[PDB]
């Protein structure tokens, strides 16, 4: 019997991991699965692979990578290219994982940013999902002066030094239109940068985010909102599949929007997802390549959609009345991911993502101000997003 090692994106929701890979084992004689996990958060999986690619690891077969990874494994070697049409997937993740014209892995599920609100919270005030940050801070202040409940936030983001700050960071910057990479060098909007660090800040000042947002990961917005303490949660499309599951207290409570724009701005969201790369390092190449084929398959993107609510990677599963019956908001979901903006697509990705992250978390903590922190990260983005000479 061949073993396959696929490092996976979560430790979260083991049984339907394995309910997934039981079903290929099923119709694959000769071939056992295991998973392997790392950190939940992408920056923590990225030092685990970077120490085990480093050291040519032949471990892992199949590794599961954020949308921010490939630019990175193409030209460290670490993945065996697809030799292959992404034409089956949506464009913008044929394009995530095509680098100098190389397939680095096939798309695993897409993602984006999404803002959950507590409907009921919504409609017993009477008001509107928010279409700007001012908006949803007007929404704040009228429903946690009406509820006068002490726990109840206003506003969770990820304010922790994780990949997700780079996405918290960029959502404002963008939806003033601006763009972190013209013709492939940094292009830096400072009164932008100030303005997104300044605006995260104005949550916590004003009292509708609570004094520690710079300790909130990914999750914890998730567990604080499904614990029913937050009125606007921003997070991705898995969450989803918690506040509706056993152990929630917003069961039926939950509306589902886009991001809020700047006043005057875009409402822009951050592209997320994954891609299943083979390992270069991987004894196992076809058989993990065999793999891939199936966990990309249209079958298992529309498994991943019913069973976890992550966001499909084919466009004729947003309109699949069993994907649309179980979650309902994916039906109007794909023009919100096609539109989604791009993270820089770097080898020295992890690079961007300390800067941005770092300066994101110690502005919310109160270590340096909005001012400082666009001019450190203005810094050493310089430097990292530069031009090579080929």
């Amino acid at each position: 019997d061949a073993e396959l090692k696929i490092f996976v994106s979560s430790q979260h929701q083991p049984d339907i991991w394995r309910k997934a890979l039981d079903q290929y084992e099923a119709k694959t004689p000769g071939v056992k699965v295991v998973i392997e996990t790392g950190g939940n958060t992408s920056e923590m999986q990225a030092q685990y692979l970077n120490t085990v690619m480093s050291a040519k690891d032949s471990s892992l077969d199949v590794l599961m990578l954020d949308v921010i990874r490939p630019a990175q494994f193409a030209t460290a070697g670490w993945t065996s290219d697809f030799s292959k049409d992404l034409s089956a997937y949506l464009p913008t993740y044929a394009e995530a994982n095509t680098v100098n014209g190389k397939i680095v892995a096939l798309p695993a599920f897409a993602d984006s940013m999404f803002l959950y609100y507590r409907k009921d919270l919504l409609d017993k005030y009477g008001i509107k999902p928010p279409t700007t940050w001012d908006e949803l801070k007007e929404a704040s202040k009228k429903v946690m002066e009406g509820e006068k409940n002490p726990e109840l936030q206003g506003l969770s983001f990820q304010g922790k030094a994780i990949e997700g700050a780079v996405c918290t960071f960029l959502l404002p910057y963008w939806s003033e239109g601006k763009s972190l990479v013209e013709n492939g060098k940094l292009n830096f909007d400072n009164k932008a940068a100030v303005d997104s660090l300044k605006l995260w800040k104005s949550f916590v000042d004003d009292g509708i985010s609570k004094k520690n947002i710079s300790e909130v990961a990914t999750d914890d917005t998730r567990k604080e909102f499904q614990a029913g303490k937050v009125l606007f949660a921003v997070n991705w499309s898995y969450a989803w599949t918690h506040f509706q599951g056993k152990e929630s207290q917003v069961n039926d409570k939950v509306g589902v929007a886009r991001l809020p724009a700047v006043k005057g701005g875009e409402q822009t969201t951050c592209l997320g997802g994954w891609e299943f790369g083979v390992s270069a390092y991987s004894k196992q190449q076809d058989e993990a390549k065999k793999l891939v084929e199936y966990l990309s398959s249209q079958d298992v993107s529309k498994f991943m959609a019913i069973n976890a609510a992550l966001l499909p990677t084919y466009a004729a599963l947003y309109k699949d009345a069993d994907v649309t019956k179980t979650i309902p908001w994916f039906a109007d979901a794909l023009p919100v991911v096609e539109t989604a903006k791009a993270r820089p697509v770097t080898p020295r990705y992890n690079e961007v993502s300390e800067t941005i992250r770092t300066t994101v978390n110690g502005v919310l903590a109160g270590v340096m101000t909005p001012e400082d922190g666009a001019k450190q990260m203005e810094s050493r983005l310089r430097r990292v997003l530069r031009l090579e000479h080929h």
